[PDB]
């Protein structure tokens, strides 16, 4: 049975905690539910660590009294059908490898389930590893708890004797590195410095080898990513999110400066040998948009090259942990602006951009953000008991599946059906664009080569190029983004028929310049 | 936001709950969850309560930390069919008015429903306060978490200002006493001694006034019933039981020394 | 009503029927049960046949004391979706049409269906005859029990007066021809020499005129295909099995000649004019893994061409009725070692193999067949009930209809969700990696109409033809095969991620030698 330790000897040395921990909902909760720090107590001292105390990061440890939210939280969606690729006609994106080639994303892109997963899809991908680690098993597949319990209780490593990057199956990639696991995992919270920087105090870093990282790495999504262990107040741990909204002074809500300032973030700095080290971001409220941001945001998290010259964009460059923090029609400007690039597409030779879920900077300004909704409202939503205490649902999901505790709960004038046959017709009507964008993109595309054998001139596929950068951001924003369009159907609506707008104007140019060769 | 108490503190006086709570799965949950004892602290000797610390009785106290066993806990099943009396051809004794003539039950004797509302439903029906007291009104027979809460935040008494068991309602009993609410609460278990004997520490016994008792209660079932609080070990409070099992020496399985 | 005959009679001449019956099962059931000899007897002498008895092949000779089995067998599952064309974007291979283009199955292949059609789906195709067999109306495309009482009192002939193979509507072709019928029915069991070589006892063979053939098979799946109906014993009767199995001595598990001896067969030949004319195959067990291995499994049941020079294989060369009985990686060996191929790719001019529904080759080495596992197990469950006598379902479809009597009843870890979800996870990752392999093959035969235009060398081309082969066998192999995966997801994962890389190749070399014509 756990004893509890005198917390007036850390408080002692542990000014910060204190302050947190005194005033906060947890000045009850003893250090030993998470920290076994007795060999530290003697032999630290004031600025040194000493022996390093074990801190427990599991989520079990926030079960012990938090049953309710943790059994949500791990519940497994069935209805979320796994490893479903995207790239296929009856999924998100049927032209994605024509669209997509020469981006690792091509060797699989499967559609998102259950939080519970996280941490081993991205270690089992096709596009991460080179097929090093897979489940122990196929029936594993199914283990929502045992994942959670630890990556490394249901996965396997291909060559435990090797520590580099390679393939082990064909037609695999090896894209992960170090920045993939911020949003994946916090187990190494107090091992990585604030943006994986380099620094004497962390043991990994943006430059890390991300094989190594991987074994040290178990538990998903832990609780504490939106819940200070110390005040248990609401906030952020995410070193590019924090980065955004504070460093670079962008605001919690970018386009809203009065909501940013009522919904704001306090960057709260740790240090190891009294310099700067780690850092999180107390927030004024429980506000789940920008919880949520942590992760479903578009971001690089990757090597890539810079528009001015084509040269190399390395992971030990700051620009390989960005959070790009704008909207779809601010992102070509933001890319701009740290002059980066993500791939050049292996027909038309275009740089481009690699778009990855960006739902919060979709949100943004739409009908439900500006009347004050947030994520959880639809996907966190509080349950409704006839007889009991309320709590707020962790099963992160579709609110089809909790209609009465999401969309009916401010949209009495709805049945069920009423209010889903909404959804639906905001997604078909995107995704109807969303394919339209990809037959322009494809049809464009398919001239770079015709238009090469023509001998049609640099100077016209330089200018097409240009036009593809466009014509892509504007279709993948939307494969990229999770909810077909419903988080911001008139952005959805517009950018997509941008998109279109420009491959066309690109087949145009290169169709004419080819009739010219001819012729 | 609560904050914690040193215990080591209460330990110097609070011995028996230094071996249970130091050993226990309660080892880490403060005092102050419990008990308000401030005032007490600055006057009380190793021999002298001085001001009564408060302790908290009510099932939220638990709830903060074990959601999921209150949850289930307070959950009214709606096919219990409620109020329903026994004494009928289609529940439980057909004849009881003939074979239990003479005897309070004939007043009324419904089927049990969810334990949510024992303590309501001892106070309400019409064998025991003479109709005293009622549901503030018919909509709230539903709302077990409002018995849960209190009795009182659900319950009506007919006349505050007496405290006499009379009959409010022409046919109805009033064979309420102490002894009942034992099996109702344990909202008294700092002022009930043990078997409801007489005692100068004791605020209520056998030979209490029930009505005025009754007032004194409002939580169904507590969680500490089964569960020390010191410990979290497994227990019972009940007096009744504690003197069939050990006093009169019967065991906890009277046809099995063994087990 | 049936009168008995003396089997003593019979058993004077017919001394292996006496051997089987007088100590198996059916023992105790007369002759009369499914032959008229009465003047069969009258003229028969000790080697010549005289008066052909009659012997009822419809499965309602059996249903008259196995009611259970014949109707599990006749239920028609509704949901399995009929007539559902596979080269459609929303079915298993949306770019059929490209891949196969040169083949007989561009004019359709539809997913199959319940059991009690195959014979009629078999004449009513539009790849057999022409669309010379129609069904009578469209209503009747609903009646199983119709078809399984007989072909003919469903369907109709456009022209009973003619007996050649042409088309009658213009989108169709003619592939049927007699080896086809053996995997539909075996009414024709003695009527057909072992292998369907020519005999002088032999009404029908590979060579006869396939419409005449057509018209005297009535009934679906025989029930004596898998039970010998003199035993009762376990059993095949399909000739190209016992071939693979005994004759080339390959066994009943070629990875496995342990497991092979324990569950073996037998050969039993039948003679006529003491020349051998049939056979059938003893099983050592109830072995459904060979059972129906006599029609899921790769062939050929066809005309093909010589890889070596291209000459013509028609229907009187044994290799028109083939069981390869050899894994996807074993394929091409085999193949090659017969001398084979299918048809020549019409735009790529590459020799391909055409594969069909290699459920049982898929299946070996597989956890579950090597734990024991067998295709009655998840397709043919024993039936549970809360009182009753025991049999076995013989209604032959998805496990997902009876979880409990198939999955759960071994997987006791796991609810009919999860055991679902494992499936889901294996068909969409092997169906995402299908839909990739077409993708890079499409794009590889895309490229021969520009080489050719281009003036690339006929030693390229080759060379592309070269990879054309495996990467459409290590693709086409799964699409044929109809778990998606299911039945064996790593040799799925490394074929299909084979596929790809050989269609990259040929993709590179291609390009590579377009561009250098131009550079
Ligand atoms: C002064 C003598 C200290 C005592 C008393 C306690 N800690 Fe400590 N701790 C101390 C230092 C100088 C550091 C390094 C960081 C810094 O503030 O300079 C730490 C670090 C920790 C950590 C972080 C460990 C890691 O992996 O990075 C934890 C979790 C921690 N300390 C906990 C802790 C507890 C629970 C204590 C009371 C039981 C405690 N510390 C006492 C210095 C001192
Ligand atoms: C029992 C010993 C606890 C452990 C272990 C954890 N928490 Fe806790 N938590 C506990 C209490 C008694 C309370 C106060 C309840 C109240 O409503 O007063 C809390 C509260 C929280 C909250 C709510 C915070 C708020 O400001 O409203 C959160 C979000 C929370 N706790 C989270 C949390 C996490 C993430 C834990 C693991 C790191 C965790 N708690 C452990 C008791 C206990
Ligand atoms: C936070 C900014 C992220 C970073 C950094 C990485 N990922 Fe991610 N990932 C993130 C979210 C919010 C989601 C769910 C929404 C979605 O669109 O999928 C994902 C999902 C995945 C998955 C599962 C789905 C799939 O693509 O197959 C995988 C396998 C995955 N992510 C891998 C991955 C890799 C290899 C990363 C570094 C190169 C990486 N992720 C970074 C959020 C974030
Ligand atoms: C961000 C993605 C979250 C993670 C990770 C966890 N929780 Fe959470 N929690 C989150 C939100 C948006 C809310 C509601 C805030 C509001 O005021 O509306 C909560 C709330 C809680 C609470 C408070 C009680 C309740 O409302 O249920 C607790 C005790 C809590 N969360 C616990 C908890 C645990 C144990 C987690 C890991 C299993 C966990 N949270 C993760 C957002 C996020
Ligand atoms: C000695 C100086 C004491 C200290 C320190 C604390 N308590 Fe105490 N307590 C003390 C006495 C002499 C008594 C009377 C009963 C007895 O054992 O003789 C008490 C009583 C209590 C009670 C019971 C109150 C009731 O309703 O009957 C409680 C719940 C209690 N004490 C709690 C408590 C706490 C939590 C303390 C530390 C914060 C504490 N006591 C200190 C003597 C002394
Ligand atoms: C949070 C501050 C708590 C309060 C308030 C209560 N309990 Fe608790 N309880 C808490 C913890 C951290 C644990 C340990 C969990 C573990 O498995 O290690 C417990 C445990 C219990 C148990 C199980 C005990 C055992 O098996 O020995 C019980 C029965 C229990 N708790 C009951 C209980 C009651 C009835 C409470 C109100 C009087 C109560 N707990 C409050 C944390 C917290
Ligand atoms: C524990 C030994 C008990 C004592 C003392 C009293 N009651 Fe009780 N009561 C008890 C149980 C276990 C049950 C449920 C099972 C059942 O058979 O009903 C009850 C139920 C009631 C009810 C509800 C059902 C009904 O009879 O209408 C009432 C109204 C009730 N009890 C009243 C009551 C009175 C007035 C008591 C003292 C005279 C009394 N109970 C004592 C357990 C125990
Ligand atoms: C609106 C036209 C009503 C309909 C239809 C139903 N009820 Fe009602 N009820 C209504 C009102 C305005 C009130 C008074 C509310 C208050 O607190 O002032 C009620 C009250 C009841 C009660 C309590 C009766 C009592 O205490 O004497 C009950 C048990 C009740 N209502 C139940 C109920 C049922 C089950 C209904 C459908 C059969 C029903 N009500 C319809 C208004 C309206
Ligand atoms: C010897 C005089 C025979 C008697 C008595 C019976 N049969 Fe016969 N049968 C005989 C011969 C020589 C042959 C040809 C094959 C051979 O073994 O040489 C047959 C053939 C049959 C067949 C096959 C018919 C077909 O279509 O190929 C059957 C089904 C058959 N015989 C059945 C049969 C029965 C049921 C008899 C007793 C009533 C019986 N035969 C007697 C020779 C002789
Ligand atoms: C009644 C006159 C029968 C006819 C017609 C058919 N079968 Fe039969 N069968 C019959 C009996 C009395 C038995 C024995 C039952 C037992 O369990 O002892 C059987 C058995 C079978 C078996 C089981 C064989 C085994 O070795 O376990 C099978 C597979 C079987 N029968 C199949 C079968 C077929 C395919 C029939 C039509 C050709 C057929 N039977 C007819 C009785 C009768
Ligand atoms: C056994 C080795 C077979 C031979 C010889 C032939 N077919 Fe077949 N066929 C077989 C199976 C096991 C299945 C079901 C599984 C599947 O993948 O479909 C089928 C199915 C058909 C169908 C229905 C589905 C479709 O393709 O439309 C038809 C129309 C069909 N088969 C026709 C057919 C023809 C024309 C054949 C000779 C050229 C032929 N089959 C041979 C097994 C076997
Ligand atoms: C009565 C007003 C009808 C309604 C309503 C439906 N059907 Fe019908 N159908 C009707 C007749 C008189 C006939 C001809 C029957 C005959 O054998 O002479 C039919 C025929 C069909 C067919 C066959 C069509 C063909 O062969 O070309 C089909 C497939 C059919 N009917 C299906 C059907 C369906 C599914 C209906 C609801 C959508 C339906 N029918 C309605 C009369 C009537
Ligand atoms: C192969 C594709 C089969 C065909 C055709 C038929 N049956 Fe079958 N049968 C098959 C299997 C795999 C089994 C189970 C074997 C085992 O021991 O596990 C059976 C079993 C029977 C039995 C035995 C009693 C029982 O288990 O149900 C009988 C009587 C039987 N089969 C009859 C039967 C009939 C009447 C058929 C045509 C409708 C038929 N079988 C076809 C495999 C195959
Ligand atoms: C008993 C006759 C089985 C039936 C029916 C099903 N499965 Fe099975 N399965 C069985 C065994 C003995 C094993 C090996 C267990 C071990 O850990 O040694 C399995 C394995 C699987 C697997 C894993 C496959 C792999 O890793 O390659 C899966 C995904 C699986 N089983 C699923 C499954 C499904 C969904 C079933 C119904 C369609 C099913 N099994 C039936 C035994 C038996
Ligand atoms: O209190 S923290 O800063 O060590
Ligand atoms: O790869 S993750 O960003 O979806
Ligand atoms: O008995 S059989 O060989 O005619
Ligand atoms: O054509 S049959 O083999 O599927
Ligand atoms: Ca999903
Ligand atoms: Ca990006
Ligand atoms: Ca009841
Ligand atoms: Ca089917
Ligand atoms: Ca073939
Ligand atoms: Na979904
Ligand atoms: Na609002
Ligand atoms: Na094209
Ligand atoms: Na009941
Ligand atoms: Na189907
Ligand atoms: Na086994």
């Amino acid at each position: 049975n756990l004893k509890p330790v005198d917390a007036m000897q850390c408080f002692d040395c542990h000014t910060q905690i204190e302050d947190m921990h005194t005033v906060g909902k947890h000045a009850t909760v003893n250090c030993v539910h998470c920290h076994d720090a007795t060999e530290h107590v003697e032999t630290a001292s004031s600025r040194r660590m000493g022996e390093r105390p074990v801190t427990r990061m599991d989520l079990e440890a926030c079960a012990t009294c938090h049953t309710a939210q943790f059994n949500s939280f791990v519940e497994v969606r069935h209805e979320s059908h796994p490893r479903l690729e995207k790239a296929t006609p009856t999924s998100r994106s049927p032209m994605f490898d024509k669209l997509i080639a020469g981006h690792g994303f091509a060797f699989e892109h499967a559609e998102p389930r259950s939080h519970a997963f996280m941490l081993v899809d991205h270690f089992v991908v096709d596009r991460a590893y080179g097929g090093r680690f897979q489940f122990k098993n196929w029936q594993k597949v199914t283990d929502g708890m045992g994942a959670v319990r630890g990556a490394w209780t249901v996965l396997t490593d291909a060559d435990p004797e090797s520590s580099d990057q390679r393939r082990f199956l064909s037609q695999t990639a090896t894209a992960a590195n170090p920045v993939c696991l911020n949003c994946k995992t916090q187990d190494h919270i107090l091992d990585w410095a604030y943006m994986g920087d380099e620094h004497e105090a962390a043991k990994w870093s943006r430059t890390s080898e991300v094989v190594e990282f991987a074994r040290d790495l178990n538990h998903p999504l832990n609780c504490f990513m939106c819940h200070d262990p110390h005040s248990a107040g609401p906030r952020v741990v995410r070193d590019g999110l924090i980065n955004a909204v504070v460093d670079r002074g962008l605001g919690t809500y970018p386009h809203d400066p009065v909501k940013s300032e009522q919904q704001g973030m306090t960057k709260v700095t740790f240090q190891r040998g009294r310099e700067d080290f780690r850092a999180i971001g107390l927030l004024d409220t429980a506000d789940s948009n920008v919880m949520c941001a942590q992760c479903h945001v578009e971001y690089n998290c990757n090597p890539g090259y810079q528009l001015s010259d084509g040269s190399r964009v390395g992971m030990d460059d700051r620009r390989a942990n960005h959070f790009f923090w704008a909207n779809v029609f601010d992102y070509k400007e933001a890319a701009q602006e740290i002059d980066f690039f993500d791939f050049r597409h292996a027909t038309t030779g275009a740089a481009l951009p690699k778009l990855q879920h960006p739902e919060a900077e979709t949100f943004w300004g739409s009908v439900h953000e500006r009347n004050g909704v947030a994520c959880a409202d639809c996907h966190m939503p509080k349950v409704q008991l006839e007889n009991g205490k309320v709590y707020t649902s962790h099963s992160q999901r579709t609110p089809r599946d909790m209609m009465g505790q999401a969309c009916l709960n401010c949209h009495a004038e709805w049945t069920e059906d009423q209010a889903l046959y909404a959804i639906d017709y905001i997604k078909n009507y995107t995704h109807g664009k969303i394919v339209k964008s990809e037959y322009w993109l494809a049809k464009m595309i398919d001239l770079f080569p015709v238009a090469k054998r023509a001998g049609v001139s640099e100077d016209v596929l330089n200018q097409a190029r240009e036009l593809h950068y466009d014509a892509h951001l504007y279709w993948e924003w939307w494969t990229a983004e999770n909810s077909v369009g419903f988080h911001n159907p008139d952005q959805a609506r517009e950018s997509l028929m941008t998109s279109i707008s420009k491959s066309k104007e690109a087949v145009s140019l290169l169709n004419d310049a080819i009739d010219a060769q001819v012729a």
